[PDB]
């Protein structure tokens, strides 16, 4: 079923905690909203629910947009951002 | 919000009905199961939930796969098929 991969990190306050002095430019606070947590090797992160990992962030990129871009099938994403958002970003990423 | 775009076509029996002597190659049972109904022009179909239109079907195609390939945001799709399935087809598609 659609059960989250890491239920430990389902709680927001737990995710934000993994960014313990996070040196990279992308806003840690926003990253944890989008359902990601740090790892400890580079700027690597993962969604608690879908398990999709992202790395090498440009300065002002949006975690939500990237989450949708590469991992549109996440339930946490869908509940939080919805159908239109996800499909809209997908049909944009497509045009490349 | 994740409400169905066409709740009239939420029922499978409602969907299957729209394929009144369906001439085209693709299987109508599979099409309606995948959440599609016919529009009555060509082989154009839409998904009752996400509203994603698809057309010009090839003889052997899987409606579920095309649903996922093009509209990975569908709430109906996620529930029926799962995170892993959707992300998987997206990952594959991406490299084409
Ligand atoms: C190849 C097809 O695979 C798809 C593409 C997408 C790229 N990506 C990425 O993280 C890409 N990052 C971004 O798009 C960032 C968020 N914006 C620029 C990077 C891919 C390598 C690069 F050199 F191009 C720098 C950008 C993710 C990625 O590579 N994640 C890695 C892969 C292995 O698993 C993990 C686990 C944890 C963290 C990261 C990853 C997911 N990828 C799937
Ligand atoms: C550029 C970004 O747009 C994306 C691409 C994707 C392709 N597609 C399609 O339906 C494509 N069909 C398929 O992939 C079929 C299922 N397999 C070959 C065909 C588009 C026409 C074609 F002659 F080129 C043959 C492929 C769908 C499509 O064209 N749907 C149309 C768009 C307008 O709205 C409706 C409404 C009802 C039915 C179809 C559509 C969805 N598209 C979005
Ligand atoms: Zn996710
Ligand atoms: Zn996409
Ligand atoms: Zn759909
Ligand atoms: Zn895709």
């Amino acid at each position: 079923t659609n059960l989250p991969r890491n239920p430990s990190m389902a709680d927001y306050e737990a995710r934000i905690f993994t960014f313990g002095t996070w040196i990279y430019s992308v806003n840690k606070e926003q990253l944890a909203r989008a359902g990601f947590y740090a790892l400890g090797e580079g700027d690597k992160v993962k969604c608690f629910h879908c398990g999709g990992g992202l790395t090498d962030w440009k300065p002002s990129e949006d975690p939500w947009e990237q989450h949708a871009k590469w991992y549109p099938g996440c339930k946490y994403l869908l509940e939080q951002k919805g159908q239109e958002y996800i499909n809209n970003i997908h049909l944009t990423h497509s045009l490349e």
